[PDB]
């Protein structure tokens, strides 16, 4: 077998505005730092001594693997960001208050373009409010693809399709050759990679729910397909929230 | 062809307000090492600095001092990559005692010269000393470009520019040719070690060059990747002065 981590970050400001963040790069909030600086005591208490960490390109999610690594006494741990690995993007739902978008356009729709594997949301343009704090900053104009080429708008299929080659190209290599990995990523890409290794329908995808600052460990074979589900680590006093 | 590299020195960490010599030794940051760093990082952001990659030693107040620059920065997504390679000197058996007393007991000539020659190597570390085991068994020296038994047990000047140099040209060098602008996150002597080497400082002068802490030092190189002047600090002239008359007298008494 291998073993893998996985997780997601905490809470920001936007998180209890309710609101959508996305490829915006807002901020951890007190309780966003202090559930990840938490959840590497956990990780500490369990003996986990990682070799290589993956982040998105958002800090909310590298504070996170940051805040880990500093509990752990592990912060010569090699990190990695890609944009691969960013919250989906929610297009020109981004930014507005999702319980007066339902409001707009009634329950069932918005339901529909957060619980969808297939469902892409209406793509935010140059007038959105942050159009340019998305598309101008410098982090993605020395990507992989140009910056025209990235998405405007995503679905939850349309994350793993973009996530994928940086699994099967940097990661997957990594987790063969022993090195036990932590991947500190978001609410849409974790699930996406969930569904990859388990072999998730896309219908089952949109059920499955992962809580945040809970280590998500991940059994393999020398496939590197999954072995069972997956598992959540810590004091099981953890089964919170989930609305 | 013109190049520009910023390099710095860590702040404030416990040992150092005791004025013991930490060297490998994996102390952290106090919180007003905290603030040294995102004062640098507030200085370079209005300087309006674009890193597109850091540099680190694998001790952690060189870590966090980067990571706390790149959040001032609004830049933590910019790749970091660490290597012993850019450790402090390794101060032998030294490690641990106050500086001070150490020019008590052997004056402040022989201080001054184990802090800052070329070519004087500290009293090895031995067995029996209190950080012994907890330096050579931590796993972040396992995996490298070099057995474990083979680590240093003691380090001149003279022997940190022989494990720095070939990380600059094989690793940071390179990128400084590709256009990046880079940051080194490092000590004292990994960077007097490495200024020596781009400034073609004669052995007999590097005795006399302080780096202050938690300032940013400006490079400029020309096509060869060798300084185009001195090195500079950015801040207030008298303040880098006066920090710098400051870490001299760590060796000198009442």
């Amino acid at each position: 077998k291998y073993k893998l981590i996985m997780l997601r970050h905490g809470e920001g400001a936007w998180n209890k505005e309710n609101r959508f963040c996305s490829w915006v790069d807002q901020k951890l909030n007190s309780e966003g730092m202090e559930e990840a600086r938490n959840c590497g005591k956990q990780l500490k208490a369990l003996n986990f001594e990682f070799d290589l960490v993956f982040t998105s390109v958002l800090n909310r999610s590298i504070h996170t693997a940051w805040l880990i690594l500093e509990e752990l006494g592990q912060e010569w741990v090699p990190v990695e960001s890609s944009w691969r690995l960013n919250e989906r993007h929610y297009g020109a739902l981004i930014g507005l208050n999702r319980e007066q978008m339902a409001l707009n356009h009634g329950e069932e729709q918005v339901r529909l373009w957060r619980r969808s594997y297939n469902v892409t949301p209406p793509p935010i343009e140059e007038s959105h409010p942050y159009y340019q704090e998305i598309y101008n900053d410098r982090r993605y104009k020395v990507c992989d693809v140009p910056l025209d080429q990235l998405p405007r708008s995503e679905s939850l299929k349309d994350v793993l399709e973009r996530l994928l080659p940086y699994w099967n190209e940097r990661i997957a290599p990594e987790v063969l050759r022993g090195k036990t990995i932590l991947i500190s990523a978001h609410g849409n890409s974790s699930r996406a990679l969930l569904k990859h290794l388990e072999g998730i329908s896309d219908e089952d995808i949109i059920n499955i729910t992962l809580p945040t600052g809970v280590p998500i460990l991940l059994e393999l074979d020398e496939n590197l397909r999954a072995v069972g589900p997956h598992q959540f680590l810590g004091d099981q006093e953890a089964i919170q929230a989930a609305i």
